RNA sequence: AGGA
Protein backbone atom coordinates (compact mmCIF):
# COMPACT_ATOMS: atom_id res chain seq x y z
CA UNK A 1 0.00 0.00 0.00
CA UNK A 2 3.14 2.43 -0.21
CA UNK A 3 2.97 3.11 3.49
CA UNK A 4 6.16 1.68 5.14
CA UNK A 5 7.71 3.97 3.04
CA UNK A 6 9.93 6.03 5.97
CA UNK A 7 11.13 8.53 3.77
CA UNK A 8 10.32 11.70 1.59
CA UNK A 9 11.60 14.53 -0.92
CA UNK A 10 10.73 17.15 1.37
CA UNK A 11 11.58 17.94 5.01
CA UNK A 12 7.60 19.15 5.36
CA UNK A 13 6.04 16.38 3.89
CA UNK A 14 5.85 13.53 6.63
CA UNK A 15 6.11 10.17 5.26
CA UNK A 16 3.46 7.57 5.26
CA UNK A 17 5.21 5.24 8.21
CA UNK A 18 4.69 8.37 10.77
CA UNK A 19 1.31 8.31 9.81
CA UNK A 20 -2.30 7.87 11.86
CA UNK A 21 -2.89 3.85 11.32
CA UNK A 22 -6.45 2.83 10.93
CA UNK A 23 -8.06 1.00 14.24
CA UNK A 24 -8.08 -2.66 14.21
CA UNK A 25 -11.51 -3.57 15.34
CA UNK A 26 -11.91 -9.03 13.50
CA UNK A 27 -9.35 -10.43 11.06
CA UNK A 28 -7.00 -7.75 9.82
CA UNK A 29 -4.06 -8.34 7.43
CA UNK A 30 -0.60 -6.89 9.04
CA UNK A 31 1.92 -8.40 6.36
CA UNK A 32 2.09 -5.08 4.54
CA UNK A 33 3.08 -3.33 7.78
CA UNK A 34 5.97 -5.35 9.11
CA UNK A 35 8.12 -7.79 6.86
CA UNK A 36 10.38 -8.20 10.55
CA UNK A 37 10.17 -10.32 12.95
CA UNK A 38 9.45 -7.90 15.67
CA UNK A 39 6.14 -7.36 17.06
CA UNK A 40 3.72 -4.44 17.50
CA UNK A 41 1.32 -3.20 19.71
CA UNK A 42 -2.39 -3.13 19.23
CA UNK A 43 -3.67 0.93 19.30
CA UNK A 44 -6.82 -0.04 20.45
CA UNK A 45 -5.48 1.16 23.95
CA UNK A 46 -7.07 3.97 26.30
CA UNK A 47 -3.75 5.79 27.03
CA UNK A 48 -2.23 5.70 23.61
CA UNK A 49 1.73 7.40 24.47
CA UNK A 50 2.56 4.26 26.58
CA UNK A 51 3.08 1.84 23.69
CA UNK A 52 6.02 4.01 22.21
CA UNK A 53 8.04 3.90 25.44
CA UNK A 54 6.99 0.11 26.16
CA UNK A 55 8.94 -0.64 22.86
CA UNK A 56 11.71 1.16 24.00
CA UNK A 57 12.54 -0.31 27.28
CA UNK A 58 11.96 -3.49 25.12
CA UNK A 59 15.77 -3.41 23.43
CA UNK A 60 17.54 -2.94 26.36
CA UNK A 61 19.30 -6.09 27.35
CA UNK A 62 19.52 -5.35 30.59
CA UNK A 63 15.89 -4.02 31.16
CA UNK A 64 14.84 -7.14 29.02
CA UNK A 65 16.16 -10.01 30.82
CA UNK A 66 15.74 -8.66 34.04
CA UNK A 67 11.67 -8.23 33.87
CA UNK A 68 11.06 -11.45 31.89
CA UNK A 69 13.41 -13.11 34.16
CA UNK A 70 11.33 -12.21 37.37
CA UNK A 71 8.64 -14.50 35.52
CA UNK A 72 10.14 -17.77 37.02
CA UNK A 73 8.95 -17.34 40.28
CA UNK A 74 4.91 -16.29 41.07
CA UNK A 75 4.97 -12.18 41.99
CA UNK A 76 1.43 -11.20 41.33
CA UNK A 77 2.30 -8.04 44.28
CA UNK A 78 3.98 -6.87 42.23
CA UNK A 79 1.23 -6.03 39.36
CA UNK A 80 2.97 -3.85 37.16
CA UNK A 81 6.55 -5.66 37.39
CA UNK A 82 4.69 -9.29 35.99
CA UNK A 83 2.30 -7.28 33.51
CA UNK A 84 5.31 -5.76 32.17
CA UNK A 85 6.68 -9.17 32.25
CA UNK A 86 4.18 -11.14 30.32
CA UNK A 87 3.64 -8.48 28.05
CA UNK A 88 7.88 -8.45 27.08
CA UNK A 89 7.66 -12.33 27.28
CA UNK A 90 5.11 -12.87 24.75
CA UNK A 91 5.78 -9.90 22.31
CA UNK A 92 9.31 -11.89 21.62
CA UNK A 93 6.89 -14.93 21.61
CA UNK A 94 5.20 -13.58 18.57
CA UNK A 95 7.81 -13.31 16.30
CA UNK A 96 6.16 -10.20 14.62
CA UNK A 97 2.58 -11.34 15.36
CA UNK A 98 0.71 -8.70 16.65
CA UNK A 99 0.23 -7.58 20.24
CA UNK A 100 -1.85 -5.70 23.10
CA UNK A 101 -0.54 -4.35 25.88
CA UNK A 102 -4.73 -3.67 27.22
CA UNK A 103 -3.74 -6.35 30.25
CA UNK A 104 -0.52 -4.11 31.25
CA UNK A 105 -2.95 -0.98 31.13
CA UNK A 106 -5.35 -2.63 33.37
CA UNK A 107 -2.76 -3.07 35.93
CA UNK A 108 -1.56 0.39 35.21
CA UNK A 109 -5.10 2.11 35.70
CA UNK A 110 -6.35 -0.27 38.76
CA UNK A 111 -3.00 0.65 40.18
CA UNK A 112 -3.64 4.48 39.50
CA UNK A 113 -7.13 4.57 40.75
CA UNK A 114 -5.78 3.09 44.39
CA UNK A 115 -5.06 6.72 45.06
CA UNK A 116 -7.71 6.98 48.18
CA UNK A 117 6.49 9.03 44.88
CA UNK A 118 4.01 11.76 45.48
CA UNK A 119 0.31 11.65 44.21
CA UNK A 120 1.12 14.40 41.51
CA UNK A 121 2.34 11.19 39.47
CA UNK A 122 -0.66 9.12 39.47
CA UNK A 123 -2.75 12.03 39.35
CA UNK A 124 -1.32 13.65 36.01
CA UNK A 125 -1.07 9.54 34.56
CA UNK A 126 -5.13 8.87 35.18
CA UNK A 127 -6.14 12.40 33.68
CA UNK A 128 -4.44 11.61 30.26
CA UNK A 129 -6.03 7.67 30.37
CA UNK A 130 -9.50 8.83 30.28
CA UNK A 131 -8.59 11.21 27.38
CA UNK A 132 -4.66 10.27 21.00
CA UNK A 133 -3.82 13.83 21.46
CA UNK A 134 0.13 14.18 22.76
CA UNK A 135 -0.14 16.61 25.79
CA UNK A 136 2.97 18.82 26.02
CA UNK A 137 5.65 17.31 28.62
CA UNK A 138 3.51 14.47 29.30
CA UNK A 139 5.14 11.36 27.74
CA UNK A 140 8.51 11.83 30.01
CA UNK A 141 6.22 12.34 33.11
CA UNK A 142 5.18 8.98 31.92
CA UNK A 143 8.69 7.61 32.10
CA UNK A 144 9.51 9.09 35.30
CA UNK A 145 6.33 7.36 36.74
CA UNK A 146 7.09 3.65 35.37
CA UNK A 147 10.75 3.43 36.34
CA UNK A 148 9.85 5.12 39.57
CA UNK A 149 7.30 2.08 39.95
CA UNK A 150 9.42 -0.29 39.13
CA UNK A 151 12.33 0.43 41.51
CA UNK A 152 9.42 0.02 44.15
CA UNK A 153 8.12 -2.97 42.96
CA UNK A 154 11.14 -4.80 41.70
CA UNK A 155 12.46 -4.16 45.69
CA UNK A 156 8.91 -6.29 47.35
CA UNK A 157 9.18 -9.22 44.69
CA UNK A 158 10.74 -13.00 45.74
CA UNK A 159 14.63 -12.63 46.58
CA UNK A 160 14.66 -9.17 46.43
CA UNK A 161 16.36 -7.55 43.29
CA UNK A 162 17.70 -3.82 42.97
CA UNK A 163 18.92 -4.92 39.22
CA UNK A 164 17.16 -2.22 38.24
CA UNK A 165 18.43 0.39 40.53
CA UNK A 166 22.25 -1.26 39.34
CA UNK A 167 21.24 -0.12 35.70
CA UNK A 168 18.77 3.01 36.18
CA UNK A 169 20.22 4.65 39.10
CA UNK A 170 21.59 8.16 39.70
CA UNK A 171 23.07 8.84 42.68
CA UNK A 172 22.32 12.54 42.63
CA UNK A 173 23.51 14.67 45.70
CA UNK A 174 21.18 17.54 46.05
CA UNK A 175 22.94 20.62 47.79
CA UNK A 176 21.30 23.81 49.29
CA UNK A 177 22.56 26.78 50.98
CA UNK A 178 19.59 27.26 53.76
CA UNK A 179 21.62 30.33 55.16
CA UNK A 180 25.03 32.06 55.34
CA UNK A 181 27.68 29.18 55.22
CA UNK A 182 25.29 26.02 56.25
CA UNK A 183 25.33 23.78 53.54
CA UNK A 184 22.39 20.90 53.45
CA UNK A 185 23.02 17.89 51.80
CA UNK A 186 20.36 15.15 50.18
CA UNK A 187 20.94 11.77 48.20
CA UNK A 188 18.37 10.52 46.48
CA UNK A 189 18.83 7.87 43.74
CA UNK A 190 16.65 8.74 40.97
CA UNK A 191 16.03 6.58 37.90
CA UNK A 192 15.77 8.88 34.82
CA UNK A 193 17.27 12.51 33.54
CA UNK A 194 15.29 15.82 33.04
CA UNK A 195 16.57 18.25 30.77
CA UNK A 196 15.52 22.08 31.66
CA UNK A 197 15.74 25.11 30.27
CA UNK A 198 19.17 25.59 29.47
CA UNK A 199 21.52 28.57 28.54
CA UNK A 200 24.09 28.89 25.99
CA UNK A 201 26.03 22.40 18.85
CA UNK A 202 25.66 19.03 20.69
CA UNK A 203 23.66 16.58 22.89
CA UNK A 204 26.35 16.21 25.08
CA UNK A 205 26.61 19.48 26.89
CA UNK A 206 22.82 19.28 27.81
CA UNK A 207 23.45 15.91 29.74
CA UNK A 208 26.69 17.66 31.53
CA UNK A 209 24.50 20.62 32.65
CA UNK A 210 21.77 18.25 34.09
CA UNK A 211 24.33 16.02 35.77
CA UNK A 212 26.29 19.48 37.35
CA UNK A 213 23.68 22.46 37.73
CA UNK A 214 23.73 25.61 39.72
CA UNK A 215 20.03 27.03 40.31
CA UNK A 216 18.56 30.06 42.78
CA UNK A 217 14.50 29.05 43.64
CA UNK A 218 13.45 28.39 46.29
CA UNK A 219 9.94 28.96 48.49
CA UNK A 220 13.51 33.12 49.83
CA UNK A 221 16.12 32.95 46.51
CA UNK A 222 18.01 30.05 48.45
CA UNK A 223 20.77 28.82 45.97
CA UNK A 224 20.63 25.02 45.14
CA UNK A 225 23.39 23.09 43.39
CA UNK A 226 22.55 19.88 42.85
CA UNK A 227 25.13 17.06 41.05
CA UNK A 228 25.14 13.02 40.15
CA UNK A 229 28.83 10.95 40.70
CA UNK A 230 26.94 8.29 39.33
CA UNK A 231 27.71 6.49 35.61
CA UNK A 232 24.57 3.90 34.99
CA UNK A 233 24.41 0.79 32.94
CA UNK A 234 21.41 2.38 31.12
CA UNK A 235 21.29 6.56 31.08
CA UNK A 236 17.37 7.62 30.21
CA UNK A 237 17.11 11.26 29.52
CA UNK A 238 13.48 13.02 29.79
CA UNK A 239 14.47 15.79 27.06
CA UNK A 240 11.79 18.58 27.20
CA UNK A 241 12.13 22.45 26.76
CA UNK A 242 11.17 25.30 24.72
CA UNK A 243 9.92 25.51 21.46
CA UNK A 244 11.98 28.62 20.26
CA UNK A 245 14.99 26.74 21.65
CA UNK A 246 13.61 23.19 19.38
CA UNK A 247 13.84 25.31 16.54
CA UNK A 248 17.45 25.92 17.03
CA UNK A 249 18.19 21.39 17.38
CA UNK A 250 16.46 21.61 14.16
CA UNK A 251 19.73 23.25 12.51
CA UNK A 252 22.30 21.85 14.84
CA UNK A 253 23.07 19.43 12.08
CA UNK A 254 24.31 15.65 14.16
CA UNK A 255 22.82 16.79 17.32
CA UNK A 256 21.89 13.33 18.42
CA UNK A 257 24.98 12.14 19.12
CA UNK A 258 25.10 8.30 18.39
CA UNK A 259 28.11 7.06 20.57
CA UNK A 260 30.08 9.12 23.11
CA UNK A 261 32.59 8.46 25.85
CA UNK A 262 32.12 10.17 29.59
CA UNK A 263 33.09 9.97 33.06
CA UNK A 264 33.95 11.68 36.45
CA UNK A 265 36.84 13.68 37.17
CA UNK A 266 36.23 16.90 39.11
CA UNK A 267 33.09 16.50 41.09
CA UNK A 268 31.27 17.16 37.92
CA UNK A 269 30.60 15.12 35.27
CA UNK A 270 32.08 15.72 31.44
CA UNK A 271 31.54 13.74 28.22
CA UNK A 272 33.39 13.70 25.12
CA UNK A 273 32.74 12.83 21.81
CA UNK A 274 36.24 10.92 20.83
CA UNK A 275 37.87 8.59 22.93
CA UNK A 276 41.41 11.08 22.25
CA UNK A 277 40.14 14.33 22.95
CA UNK A 278 38.67 13.38 26.98
CA UNK A 279 41.04 13.92 29.39
CA UNK A 280 40.99 13.12 33.64
CA UNK A 281 41.84 9.86 35.59
CA UNK A 282 42.68 6.33 34.11
CA UNK A 283 39.03 4.89 33.54
CA UNK A 284 35.97 6.44 31.35
CA UNK A 285 33.47 4.27 30.02
CA UNK A 286 31.39 3.93 26.11
CA UNK A 287 27.51 4.86 25.69
CA UNK A 288 25.89 4.12 22.28
CA UNK A 289 22.37 5.18 21.83
CA UNK A 290 19.68 2.38 22.51
CA UNK A 291 16.94 4.22 21.24
CA UNK A 292 14.92 6.95 21.78
CA UNK A 293 11.03 8.07 21.29
CA UNK A 294 10.11 11.16 19.46
CA UNK A 295 6.26 12.89 18.74
CA UNK A 296 5.23 13.79 15.17
CA UNK A 297 3.05 17.36 14.75
CA UNK A 298 1.09 15.43 11.68
CA UNK A 299 0.84 17.97 8.75
CA UNK A 300 -3.43 17.68 10.01
CA UNK A 301 -2.23 18.90 12.92
CA UNK A 302 -2.55 16.05 15.31
CA UNK A 303 0.06 14.10 17.63
CA UNK A 304 1.23 10.16 18.01
CA UNK A 305 4.72 8.86 19.24
CA UNK A 306 7.37 6.63 17.63
CA UNK A 307 10.43 4.62 18.66
CA UNK A 308 13.47 4.27 17.52
CA UNK A 309 15.30 1.25 18.17
CA UNK A 310 19.37 0.18 17.45
CA UNK A 311 19.79 -3.68 18.21
CA UNK A 312 22.75 -5.57 18.37
CA UNK A 313 23.62 -8.65 15.96
CA UNK A 314 26.02 -11.13 17.27
CA UNK A 315 26.71 -13.03 13.55
CA UNK A 316 27.36 -9.61 11.87
CA UNK A 317 29.63 -6.81 13.94
CA UNK A 318 26.90 -4.41 13.11
CA UNK A 319 23.62 -2.02 13.99
CA UNK A 320 20.29 -2.79 12.79
CA UNK A 321 17.89 -0.20 13.17
CA UNK A 322 13.80 -0.06 13.52
CA UNK A 323 11.26 2.70 13.75
CA UNK A 324 8.24 1.38 15.63
CA UNK A 325 4.41 2.77 15.24
CA UNK A 326 1.63 1.29 16.91
CA UNK A 327 1.81 -2.10 14.53
CA UNK A 328 4.30 0.17 11.72
CA UNK A 329 7.33 -1.87 11.88
CA UNK A 330 9.85 -1.03 9.59
CA UNK A 331 14.09 -1.59 9.16
CA UNK A 332 15.75 1.90 8.84
CA UNK A 333 19.38 2.46 8.40
CA UNK A 334 21.17 4.92 11.35
CA UNK A 335 21.56 7.98 8.64
CA UNK A 336 17.69 8.12 8.84
CA UNK A 337 17.06 7.63 12.76
CA UNK A 338 19.87 9.86 13.84
CA UNK A 339 18.02 13.31 11.20
CA UNK A 340 16.15 15.83 13.61
CA UNK A 341 15.93 18.01 10.32
CA UNK A 342 12.37 17.51 10.09
CA UNK A 343 10.08 20.23 11.55
CA UNK A 344 7.21 17.78 13.02
CA UNK A 345 10.06 15.48 14.73
CA UNK A 346 10.73 16.22 18.68
CA UNK A 347 12.89 13.71 20.94
CA UNK A 348 11.35 13.49 24.15
CA UNK A 349 12.54 10.47 25.81
CA UNK A 350 16.51 9.59 24.51
CA UNK A 351 17.83 6.45 26.61
CA UNK A 352 21.92 5.57 25.96
CA UNK A 353 23.51 2.29 26.91
CA UNK A 354 26.56 0.85 27.92
CA UNK A 355 28.58 -0.04 24.73
CA UNK A 356 29.76 -3.69 26.00
CA UNK A 357 26.58 -4.41 27.64
CA UNK A 358 24.61 -3.12 24.58
CA UNK A 359 26.22 -5.87 23.03
CA UNK A 360 24.32 -8.45 25.52
CA UNK A 361 22.09 -10.90 24.27
CA UNK A 362 18.50 -10.85 25.13
CA UNK A 363 18.03 -14.07 27.22
CA UNK A 364 14.20 -15.86 27.35
CA UNK A 365 12.53 -16.70 30.12
CA UNK A 366 13.18 -20.39 28.93
CA UNK A 367 17.11 -20.49 30.08
CA UNK A 368 15.65 -20.14 33.80
CA UNK A 369 14.36 -22.72 35.97
CA UNK A 370 10.45 -21.76 35.83
CA UNK A 371 7.94 -22.62 38.67
CA UNK A 372 4.94 -24.14 38.28
CA UNK A 373 3.95 -24.30 41.45
CA UNK A 374 0.59 -22.84 40.50
CA UNK A 375 -1.38 -25.30 38.94
CA UNK A 376 -1.18 -27.79 41.47
CA UNK A 377 -2.27 -25.45 44.49
CA UNK A 378 -5.40 -23.11 45.22
CA UNK A 379 -5.09 -19.26 45.50
CA UNK A 380 -8.37 -17.85 46.41
CA UNK A 381 -8.75 -14.54 48.02
CA UNK A 382 -12.11 -15.48 50.39
CA UNK A 383 -12.33 -18.22 52.07
CA UNK A 384 -15.73 -19.13 50.73
CA UNK A 385 -17.18 -28.94 41.64
CA UNK A 386 -13.83 -29.61 40.18
CA UNK A 387 -10.02 -31.84 41.09
CA UNK A 388 -7.64 -29.89 40.83
CA UNK A 389 -3.91 -30.96 39.90
CA UNK A 390 -1.65 -33.91 41.75
CA UNK A 391 2.07 -34.21 40.65
CA UNK A 392 1.88 -37.29 38.54
CA UNK A 393 -0.16 -35.15 35.93
CA UNK A 394 2.95 -33.29 34.70
CA UNK A 395 1.93 -31.20 31.41
CA UNK A 396 4.55 -32.02 28.98
CA UNK A 397 4.56 -30.49 25.08
CA UNK A 398 2.00 -32.44 23.67
CA UNK A 399 -0.57 -32.05 26.66
CA UNK A 400 -4.08 -31.64 25.72
CA UNK A 401 -6.23 -29.14 27.65
CA UNK A 402 -9.96 -27.86 26.98
CA UNK A 403 -10.40 -24.38 27.60
CA UNK A 404 -13.37 -21.97 27.50
CA UNK A 405 -13.33 -18.17 28.86
CA UNK A 406 -16.67 -15.94 29.84
CA UNK A 407 -16.13 -11.89 30.29
CA UNK A 408 -18.26 -9.14 30.70
CA UNK A 409 -18.45 -5.78 29.19
CA UNK A 410 -17.56 -2.54 30.88
CA UNK A 411 -17.62 0.54 28.29
CA UNK A 412 -19.71 0.76 24.81
CA UNK A 413 -18.22 1.54 21.38
CA UNK A 414 -17.57 5.54 22.23
CA UNK A 415 -17.79 5.81 18.35
CA UNK A 416 -17.40 9.59 16.88
CA UNK A 417 -13.22 6.30 18.06
CA UNK A 418 -13.18 2.84 18.60
CA UNK A 419 -14.85 0.21 21.07
CA UNK A 420 -12.30 0.03 23.63
CA UNK A 421 -13.88 -2.40 26.71
CA UNK A 422 -14.29 -6.15 27.73
CA UNK A 423 -12.41 -7.44 30.51
CA UNK A 424 -11.71 -11.41 31.40
CA UNK A 425 -14.64 -12.76 33.94
CA UNK A 426 -14.45 -16.01 33.92
CA UNK A 427 -12.51 -19.34 32.79
CA UNK A 428 -12.27 -22.78 32.83
CA UNK A 429 -9.40 -25.72 31.55
CA UNK A 430 -10.54 -29.21 31.34
CA UNK A 431 -7.92 -32.40 30.93
CA UNK A 432 -7.60 -33.75 27.50
CA UNK A 433 -5.47 -36.67 27.61
CA UNK A 434 -7.83 -40.03 28.18
CA UNK A 435 -7.81 -41.88 31.00
CA UNK A 436 -9.72 -41.84 34.51
CA UNK A 437 -9.21 -38.27 34.97
CA UNK A 438 -10.52 -37.30 31.21
CA UNK A 439 -12.64 -34.47 30.34
CA UNK A 440 -13.11 -33.61 34.10
CA UNK A 441 -11.87 -29.62 34.88
CA UNK A 442 -8.77 -28.79 37.00
CA UNK A 443 -8.96 -25.01 37.49
CA UNK A 444 -12.75 -23.12 36.92
CA UNK A 445 -11.11 -19.69 38.50
CA UNK A 446 -13.39 -16.05 38.04
CA UNK A 447 -11.18 -12.59 38.04
CA UNK A 448 -11.46 -10.08 41.16
CA UNK A 449 -12.70 -7.12 38.61
CA UNK A 450 -13.23 -4.60 40.70
CA UNK A 451 -14.56 -2.15 38.18
CA UNK A 452 -18.04 -0.21 37.25
CA UNK A 453 -19.52 -2.62 34.52
CA UNK A 454 -21.77 -2.03 32.03
CA UNK A 455 -23.28 -5.49 31.15
CA UNK A 456 -22.54 -8.57 32.11
CA UNK A 457 -23.97 -10.72 29.29
CA UNK A 458 -26.04 -13.04 31.55
CA UNK A 459 -27.26 -15.13 28.26
CA UNK A 460 -23.82 -15.26 26.60
CA UNK A 461 -21.60 -15.15 29.23
CA UNK A 462 -23.40 -16.93 31.61
CA UNK A 463 -22.62 -15.42 35.16
CA UNK A 464 -24.16 -13.21 37.99
CA UNK A 465 -23.40 -10.15 39.56
CA UNK A 466 -20.97 -11.59 41.87
CA UNK A 467 -17.74 -10.37 40.62
CA UNK A 468 -16.77 -8.04 43.91
CA UNK A 469 -14.90 -10.13 45.88
CA UNK A 470 -16.24 -10.22 49.05
CA UNK A 471 -19.59 -9.75 48.31
CA UNK A 472 -21.74 -11.86 45.92
CA UNK A 473 -21.23 -15.84 45.14
CA UNK A 474 -17.49 -16.31 47.05
CA UNK A 475 -17.09 -19.44 44.26
CA UNK A 476 -12.95 -19.71 43.77
CA UNK A 477 -12.81 -16.15 43.40
CA UNK A 478 -9.43 -15.43 42.79
CA UNK A 479 -7.52 -12.60 40.89
CA UNK A 480 -6.48 -12.14 37.67
CA UNK A 481 -3.35 -11.84 37.56
CA UNK A 482 -2.83 -15.45 39.69
CA UNK A 483 -5.06 -16.84 36.24
CA UNK A 484 -2.92 -15.46 33.58
CA UNK A 485 -0.17 -17.22 35.41
CA UNK A 486 -1.91 -20.82 34.89
CA UNK A 487 -2.69 -19.72 30.89
CA UNK A 488 0.61 -19.07 30.55
CA UNK A 489 2.52 -21.76 31.87
CA UNK A 490 0.54 -24.01 29.51
CA UNK A 491 1.51 -21.96 26.60
CA UNK A 492 4.89 -22.45 27.99
CA UNK A 493 5.13 -25.93 28.36
CA UNK A 494 3.66 -26.60 25.21
CA UNK A 495 0.52 -27.95 26.09
CA UNK A 496 -1.97 -27.91 23.08
CA UNK A 497 -5.16 -25.84 23.67
CA UNK A 498 -8.61 -26.83 22.16
CA UNK A 499 -11.62 -24.86 21.95
CA UNK A 500 -14.38 -23.02 20.13
CA UNK A 501 -13.44 -19.65 19.05
CA UNK A 502 -10.04 -19.79 20.89
CA UNK A 503 -8.76 -17.38 18.87
CA UNK A 504 -11.05 -15.12 20.48
CA UNK A 505 -10.44 -16.01 23.86
CA UNK A 506 -6.85 -15.32 23.75
CA UNK A 507 -7.71 -12.03 22.41
CA UNK A 508 -9.12 -10.25 25.33
CA UNK A 509 -6.58 -12.73 28.10
CA UNK A 510 -4.38 -10.57 26.15
CA UNK A 511 -1.81 -13.91 25.32
CA UNK A 512 -0.69 -14.99 21.95
CA UNK A 513 -0.94 -19.03 22.02
CA UNK A 514 1.27 -20.22 18.86
CA UNK A 515 -0.62 -21.73 15.80
CA UNK A 516 0.04 -25.67 16.08
CA UNK A 517 -0.76 -25.19 20.30
CA UNK A 518 -4.34 -24.15 19.22
CA UNK A 519 -7.37 -26.79 17.98
CA UNK A 520 -10.35 -24.77 17.34
CA UNK A 521 -13.24 -26.61 16.59
CA UNK A 522 -14.86 -23.63 14.82
CA UNK A 523 -12.23 -23.75 11.96
CA UNK A 524 -11.97 -27.37 12.19
CA UNK A 525 -15.81 -27.16 10.99
CA UNK A 526 -15.73 -24.42 9.06
CA UNK A 527 -16.94 -24.30 5.88
CA UNK A 528 -16.89 -20.99 4.07
CA UNK A 529 -18.83 -18.05 5.74
CA UNK A 530 -21.77 -18.30 8.38
CA UNK A 531 -19.53 -20.15 11.31
CA UNK A 532 -21.78 -22.25 13.44
CA UNK A 533 -23.04 -22.09 17.01
CA UNK A 534 -21.54 -24.74 19.27
CA UNK A 535 -25.05 -25.66 21.01
CA UNK A 536 -25.94 -25.43 17.43
CA UNK A 537 -23.28 -28.14 16.52
CA UNK A 538 -23.54 -30.11 19.44
CA UNK A 539 -27.21 -30.62 18.88
CA UNK A 540 -26.42 -31.54 15.15
CA UNK A 541 -23.48 -33.73 15.22
CA UNK A 542 -23.93 -35.53 19.06
CA UNK A 543 -27.05 -36.01 21.32
CA UNK A 544 -26.72 -33.31 24.36
CA UNK A 545 -28.78 -30.42 23.97
CA UNK A 546 -29.64 -28.48 27.33
CA UNK A 547 -31.96 -25.67 25.42
CA UNK A 548 -28.47 -23.29 25.54
CA UNK A 549 -29.87 -21.25 28.30
CA UNK A 550 -27.58 -18.95 30.82
CA UNK A 551 -24.21 -20.56 28.82
CA UNK A 552 -21.15 -21.65 31.26
CA UNK A 553 -17.68 -22.17 30.87
CA UNK A 554 -17.49 -25.72 32.57
CA UNK A 555 -20.16 -26.42 29.44
CA UNK A 556 -19.01 -25.03 26.17
CA UNK A 557 -15.54 -26.16 27.06
CA UNK A 558 -16.46 -29.63 27.93
CA UNK A 559 -18.33 -30.23 24.57
CA UNK A 560 -15.92 -28.64 22.61
CA UNK A 561 -13.76 -31.26 23.80
CA UNK A 562 -15.61 -33.98 22.47
CA UNK A 563 -16.48 -32.03 19.14
CA UNK A 564 -12.61 -32.44 18.99
CA UNK A 565 -12.46 -36.04 19.37
CA UNK A 566 -15.40 -36.25 17.22
CA UNK A 567 -13.13 -34.71 14.52
CA UNK A 568 -10.46 -37.06 15.19
CA UNK A 569 -13.03 -39.83 14.13
CA UNK A 570 -14.72 -38.41 11.81
CA UNK A 571 -10.59 -37.42 10.39
CA UNK A 572 -9.88 -41.14 11.02
CA UNK A 573 -12.33 -42.54 8.71
CA UNK A 574 -12.60 -40.97 5.26
CA UNK A 575 -16.10 -39.60 6.62
CA UNK A 576 -15.46 -35.69 7.86
CA UNK A 577 -15.66 -34.11 4.19
CA UNK A 578 -18.23 -36.15 3.28
CA UNK A 579 -20.13 -35.17 7.19
CA UNK A 580 -18.78 -31.49 6.40
CA UNK A 581 -21.16 -30.90 3.76
CA UNK A 582 -24.23 -32.90 5.51
CA UNK A 583 -24.60 -30.23 8.00
CA UNK A 584 -25.29 -28.07 6.08
CA UNK A 585 -27.86 -29.33 3.51
CA UNK A 586 -29.46 -29.95 7.63
CA UNK A 587 -28.34 -26.45 8.19
CA UNK A 588 -29.33 -24.29 5.11
CA UNK A 589 -32.81 -26.01 5.08
CA UNK A 590 -33.82 -25.19 8.79
CA UNK A 591 -32.64 -21.96 9.15
CA UNK A 592 -30.11 -23.11 11.60
CA UNK A 593 -32.45 -23.37 14.19
CA UNK A 594 -33.06 -26.75 16.75
C1' A B 1 -23.40 -15.46 11.36
C1' G B 2 -20.19 -17.57 14.92
C1' G B 3 -17.49 -15.64 19.11
C1' A B 4 -19.26 -13.48 24.85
Amino acid sequence: SDIQTYTSINKYEVPPAYSRLPLTSDNFDFTPFNNTEYSGLDPDVDNHYTNAIIQLYRFIPEMFNFVVGCLKDENFETTLLTDLGYLFDMMERSHGKICSSSNFQASLKSLTDKRQEPQEHLEEYLESLCIESIKRNMPQKFNRFLLSQLIKEEAQTVNHNITLNQCFGLETEIRTECSCDHYDTTVKLLPSLSISGINKQNILPYIEYAMKNVTQKNSETITQECTVKNLPSVLSLELSLLDTEFSNIRSSKNWLTSEFYGSIIKNKAVLRSTASELKGTSHIFKYELNGYVAKITDNNNETRLVTYVKKYNPKENCFKWLMFNDYLVVEITEEEALKMTYPWKTPEIIIYCDAEELRKPFFSVDTYSINYDILFRDYFANGIEYKLLTHDEAPKSGTLVAIDAAFVSLQSELCEIRPKRTALARISIIRGEEGELYGVPFVDDYVVNTNHIEDYLTRYSGILPGDLDPEKSTKRLVRRNVVYRKVWLLMQLGCVFVGHGLNNDFKHININVPRNQIRDTAIYFLQGKRYLSLRYLAYVLLGMNIQEGNHDSIEDAHTALILYKKYLHLKEKAIFEKVLNSVYEEGRAHNFKV
